[PDB]
DNA sequence: TGTCCCTTTATCTCTCT
DNA sequence: AGAGAGATAAAGGGACA
């Protein structure tokens, strides 16, 4: 007999008494733990089920599945609810703080190596608790960490680099070899080549950020005299994750790509330059004559549409969509285009084909509606969160769909939609916002934050913004959300 | 196997003007 | 409004005890 037989009927055992309580948790969340924590994270959470979800931690399942769907799920669960306590009255952390370090391969180690060198990182080095935090939350964030103590001298004198540089290039997984790798490389690529220790940053500052840099020193000498890049070009393909794949594919596929289709070296380098710019290139050299075949897409929509991140994800659902999006839901392919265009295009798109007839005939909307919805990042988000949300903004909070679709159609629309549901009252009743102030503060890229700091000034006002009538504030907001408040602020002392 | 660490890709949200 | 950046998450491989 298969020898996993065993093992699975104890997962299964186990995950069935997980669903009563005190944790209820669905199928999802079951294979979620399992597939990643394995069995023993599973019967961890079963045994500790009791002592994760009431006093003292008081965790959410949630924040128990959060903590148990990593490899170590385990150790983690142990650890967090021995340190919790710890690193909220010894180092004054919040409760999400600790789950966010927790939430990650290994996170015992994490949670262990910030209990242990947090307060060094603070006092000996002048980090704050916020930027350990950072470092620490990500897979090897105790190897983070250890090089952060250990490098922060060196890379800020001997290589000139800022507190927030190091930061940066730590807070990703593998955070210690892109600080090793930066450590070496550095010189050489400033040296040789004519980079800005600011765009070695920026190359060093993703996941895999060592495989990058090393690219970036190898390739840069062939792209940039071979193929005619410039360095920006290589530096914007190597600044994203898999910056090594996207280079090595942008070696390959350049010249394909503009001899077989007479796309631009521009227009290569723009869908290059992306996450995923490899699957998003090679995607391009198959699709683009399937796409644009017999007066079809033409080839400037088709790099549109694969000019964003997972780029291949949204051209391969064009391709299965277009049709019956156009056929069934009477859109433009104008129109497809224009909701794949975005980061999640291919969530977005799906959504659409979902949701479109629902929206429509439930709540109302045009499909032009729909799709000003879906056409931003995160679309399939505020288009699920619209139909959540439209009967209770309107009916119990006055608000017209008009001015829900508005606040709905930017990037963060679902956290924007969210804010104002629950902060509307506050604003408009106990300080006297109109409606049309919060919608206005509201229907911009930063919704959530731009709601959250004038709610804030309202509350707790700080006397730095204090000279600003509520009028003022509101302006200020719609104007630069969050970021202006807090420049403001700065300005005033 | 269980755990830790590293890399790549996809998705979502916010900032910067 | 459209170009950068972090943020979060899934999932695979190397390593080793």
């Amino acid at each position: 007999q298969w020898s996993g037989a065993r093992a699975l009927e104890a997962l299964l055992t186990v995950a069935g008494e997980l669903r009563g309580p005190p944790l209820q948790l669905d199928t999802g969340q079951l294979l979620k733990i399992a597939k990643r924590g394995g069995v023993t994270a599973v019967e961890a959470v079963h045994a500790w089920r009791n002592a994760l979800t009431g006093a003292p931690l008081n965790l959410t399942p949630e924040q128990v599945v959060a903590i148990a769907s990593h490899d170590g799920g385990k150790q983690a669960l142990e650890t967090v609810q021995r340190l919790l306590p710890v690193l909220c009255q010894a180092h004054g952390l919040t409760p999400q703080q600790v789950v966010a370090i927790a939430s990650h391969d290994g996170g015992k180690q994490a949670l262990e190596t910030v209990q242990r060198l947090l307060p060094v990182l603070c006092q000996a080095h002048g980090l704050t608790p916020e930027q350990v935090v950072a470092i620490a939350s990500h897979d090897g964030g105790k190897q983070a960490l250890e090089t952060v103590q250990a490098l922060l001298p060196v890379l800020c004198q001997a290589h000139g680099l800022t507190p927030e540089q190091v930061v940066a290039i730590a807070s990703n997984g593998g955070g210690k070899q892109a600080l090793e790798t930066v450590q070496r490389l550095l010189p050489v690529l400033c040296q040789a080549h004519g980079l800005t220790p600011q765009q070695v940053v920026a190359i060093a500052s993703n996941g895999g950020g060592k495989q990058a840099l090393e690219t970036v020193q190898r390739l840069l000498p062939v792209l940039c005299q071979a193929h005619g890049l410039t360095p920006q070009q290589v530096v914007a393909i190597a600044s994203n994750g898999g910056g090594k794949q996207a280079l090595e594919t942008v070696q390959r596929l350049l010249p394909v790509l503009c001899q077989a289709h007479g796309l631009t070296p521009q227009q290569v380098v723009a869908i290059a330059s992306n996450l995923g710019g490899k699957q998003a290139l090679e995607t391009v050299q198959r699709l683009l004559p399937v796409l644009c075949q017999a007066h079809g897409l033409t080839p400037q929509q088709v790099v549109a549409i694969a000019s964003n991140g997972g780029g291949k994800q949204a051209l391969e659902t064009v391709q299965r969509l277009l049709p019956v999006l156009c056929q069934a839901h009477g859109l433009t392919p104008q129109q497809v285009v224009a909701i794949a265009s975005h980061d999640g295009g291919k969530q977005a798109l799906e959504t659409v084909q979902r949701l479109l007839p629902v929206l429509c005939q439930a709540h109302g909307l045009t499909p032009e509606q729909v799709v000003a919805i879906a056409s931003n990042g995160g679309g399939k988000q505020a288009l699920e969160t619209v139909q959540r949300l439209l009967p209770v903004l309107c009916q119990a909070h006055g608000l017209t769909p008009e001015q829900v679709v508005a606040i709905a159609s930017h990037d963060g629309g679902k956290q924007a939609l969210e804010t104002v549901q629950r902060l509307l009252p506050v604003l408009c009743q106990a300080h006297g916002l109109t409606p049309q102030q919060v919608v206005a503060i509201a229907s911009n890229g930063g919704g959530r934050p731009a709601l959250e700091s004038i709610v804030a000034q309202l509350s707790r006002p700080d006397p730095a913004l204090a000279a600003l009538t509520n009028d003022h504030l509101v302006a200020l907001a719609c104007l630069g959300g969050r970021p202006a408040l807090d420049a403001v602020k700065k300005l005033e002392h």
